[PDB]
């Protein structure tokens, strides 16, 4: 048994609500909220900008710290850091950024981070300010993540279509 309340079950391990991750992440303090990271952890905008705005940038002095030690991250490639007052952790993980020309292939290889956690609050990587479409980001978490996922959908009209259109 968990904390989470008010989800859908879609599968075996993938559950969904119409949320804002930064008040679940808060209400939970799950062990891992996952970030929708870009390769440079600049946190600007989209779950990003507003997971680091709710942290009050301690999530970006962080992230620059990481990456004056240790370099940018790859697309499809992810860091555990801390998850400040949010959750114990925040895996940042980078989906393809269509907006930018990357290979949507690699949002397999980004959700495969996932695994490496026994339970996270997840947004759908790629989706938002990334430009992928959300339906193909939670049919490629459903079939790549194989750990229990909790996934918060900002926007109420596209998380009725994605339980609408779910196979
Ligand atoms: N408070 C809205 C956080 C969010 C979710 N998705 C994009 N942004």
């Amino acid at each position: 048994v968990n904390s989470f309340s008010g989800y859908l079950k879609l599968t075996d391990n993938v559950y969904i609500k119409n949320a804002d991750i930064v008040e679940e992440a808060k209400k939970v303090k799950p062990t891992v909220v996952v970030n929708a990271a870009n390769v440079y952890l600049k946190h600007g905008g989209g779950v990003a900008g507003a997971l680091n705005k709710a942290t009050n940038n301690a999530m970006q002095v962080e992230s620059d710290d990481y990456i004056a030690t240790n370099g940018p991250l790859k697309v499809g490639g992810s860091c555990v850091l801390s998850g400040h007052n949010l959750a114990k952790h925040c895996l940042h993980v980078v989906g393809p950024n269509v907006n930018k020309g990357e290979d949507i292939q690699l949002l397999k290889s980004a959700y495969e981070n996932f695994n490496q956690h026994e339970v996270l609050l997840a947004p759908l990587l790629s989706a938002g300010i990334f430009g992928a479409d959300p339906i193909h980001s939670l049919r490629v978490c459903v079939d790549t993540v194989r750990t229990n996922v909790y996934l918060a959908v900002f926007d109420k009209n596209l998380y009725d279509k994605l339980v609408s259109s779910f196979l």
